[PDB]
């Protein structure tokens, strides 16, 4: 295989580790391949389930639970501290909030969050390899709580880095931001990807074709899906009651993107640096709840 940046895995990845039985289960988590029998089983659908208030409660709950591992994973950012590590007290977290770490076997991804450095796009596996100062690195949570999915992800710094990073990272987080702030019901969910790519466009960086907003709730990928490009041709129209992800990859080279051996690490075909961010947002009647945001602070991690 031809690695297409300086990047490159760092084996053994350390034994999968074991979620205790107390803990609530996905179905994909006892699957052989991770195979996911309910997501399955509404495949090539494009109808959005819109959900009870008992859902919207269940969501907000293990939305809230995410966005306080990622802020734990935020904490242990710094030159030296390798994705494995991060990983392992990710896992800790989400166990000690009763919550099942989503990825953890998911179509038999072997670890408990995404940890994408650099020309990783998404879908990083954690493993030995030390973060260096000047990396960018990207920490994707997702938990799973009394049948619920909360999904977000943010880019962070690691020491100090180059302009480059820093515009970067600025765009994408507005991408998103400006994506978010265009979600009410009555909005066609092909519109997202018009804005994003016209403000990634204007400040000289591609969009990731690939890999897409997701719905989110029962299912940990379903109806919608989300295209964070222009003149996509997504299927629906927002409405109160809809879950679902926004998550813009965006590159400093070209948008095109390819998969390592390992069948989950997807990395820019260029080798340049990719970055991302990720909320998870409920439709209201005046707009948009952000079921991921922080609540003790303005800010994300990057820019503070
Ligand atoms: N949370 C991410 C993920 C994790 C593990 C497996 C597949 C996707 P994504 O849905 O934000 O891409
Ligand atoms: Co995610
Ligand atoms: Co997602």
């Amino acid at each position: 295989y031809r690695y297409t940046g300086k990047l490159r895995p760092h084996y053994p990845l350390m034994p999968t580790r074991p979620v205790p039985s107390y803990i609530q289960r996905p179905d994909y988590a006892d699957h052989p391949l991770g195979m996911s029998e309910s997501e399955q089983a509404l495949k090539g659908t494009s109808q959005i389930k819109l959900l009870s208030s008992e859902d919207i409660e269940g969501m907000r709950l293990v939305c809230r639970l995410a966005r306080e591992v990622l802020d734990v994973a935020a904490g242990m950012i710094k030159p030296g501290v390798t994705t494995e590590e991060i990983d392992h007290a990710v896992h800790l977290a989400c166990i000690a909030r009763n919550c099942y770490p989503s990825p953890l076997n998911y179509y038999n991804f072997p670890k408990s969050c995404c940890t994408s450095v650099n020309e990783v796009i998404c879908h990083g596996i954690p493993d030995r390899r030390p973060l260096q100062e000047g990396d960018i690195v990207n920490v994707d949570i997702t938990l799973y709580r009394n049948g619920y999915h909360g999904d977000l992800n943010e880019t962070f710094f690691v020491g100090e880095v180059d302009d480059g990073a820093r515009k970067l990272v600025q765009t994408t987080y507005e991408c998103l931001m400006q994506a978010i702030d265009a979600v009410k019901p009555g909005v066609r969910y092909r519109e997202l990807g018009n804005i994003i790519q016209k403000h990634a466009q204007a400040n000289g960086f591609s969009v990731v074709r690939s890999y897409c907003g997701h719905g989110i709730h029962k299912l940990f990928h379903t109806a919608p899906n989300v295209p964070h490009y222009a003149k996509n041709k997504a299927v629906g129209v927002m409405k109160s009651g809809h879950v679902f992800t926004i998550e813009p990859m965006i590159c400093e080279g070209g948008w095109q993107d390819e998969t390592w051996p390992d069948g989950w690490t997807a990395v820019t075909r260029d080798g340049k640096r990719s970055a991302q961010f990720e909320h998870t947002l409920l439709v209201t009647d005046t707009g948009c709840e952000i079921l991921t945001r922080r609540l003790d602070s303005a800010r994300p991690h990057f820019m503070s």
